[PDB]
């Protein structure tokens, strides 16, 4: 669920997950994805299209156990849709934090109509 | 669809949505419901209460027509859900509209640890 996806975006990338990454280029935040605009933003252009391989949960509700061991997350389930959602909150978790660098607060609060239409996944 | 949603409140408030409200409160957001804060979370309140009864179509990805005649939203929808989706987000952009006068900005990225238990619809 959200709760856990902000839960590891904070213990990777230090930042409030809802201020960085609520409303960031054309793929962070609300409703489906768009050309990305940077690397952060493809990080969460993946993150969508791991959502989507998903069958049987539903990725914003259902939760799932993961730890915080030698500062990594390490997802603590068995279930194979928990364990492919759990994945993919800390593949982008990781990958938000690795392009850290050319984050820019311009791409906050990007809007819809000047997206363009994203690849297939 | 959230798409349709944002357009209505830029046209009503003409504040960028997300920036504004994509995170508000206890209700503005993707995080559920919450005792509102003041007026302008009420209105996502309201809003969120009025998608709980929605049967029949997806709040969040069923995008439907409408349009701007004489500054007002008009719904150009006659499907039920739809018509009633349309009736939703048109409400909470004229509420989030009204109670600009009240907006504070301190309420921005509210943590919901800080939330009270909403009451049901
Ligand atoms: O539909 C929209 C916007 C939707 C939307 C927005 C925010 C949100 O947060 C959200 O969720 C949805 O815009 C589209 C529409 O008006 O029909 C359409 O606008 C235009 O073409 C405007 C062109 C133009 C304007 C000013 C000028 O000075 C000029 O020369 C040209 C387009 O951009 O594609």
């Amino acid at each position: 669920s959200l709760f856990e996806l902000g839960k590891m975006i904070l213990q990777e990338t230090g930042k409030n997950p809802a201020k960085s990454y609520g409303a960031y280029g054309c793929n962070c935040g609300v409703l489906g994805r768009g050309k990305p605009k940077d690397a952060t933003d493809r990080c969460c252009y993946v993150h969508k299209c791991c959502y989507k391989k998903l069958t049987g949960c539903n990725p914003k509700k259902d939760r799932y156990s993961y730890s915080w061991k030698d500062k990594t997350i390490v997802c603590g389930e068995n279930n194979p849709c928990l364990k492919e959602l759990c994945e993919c909150d800390k593949a982008v978790a990781i990958c938000l934090r690795e392009n850290l660098g050319t984050y820019n607060k311009k791409y906050r609060y990007h809007l819809k109509p000047f997206c363009k239409k994203a690849d297939p996944c």
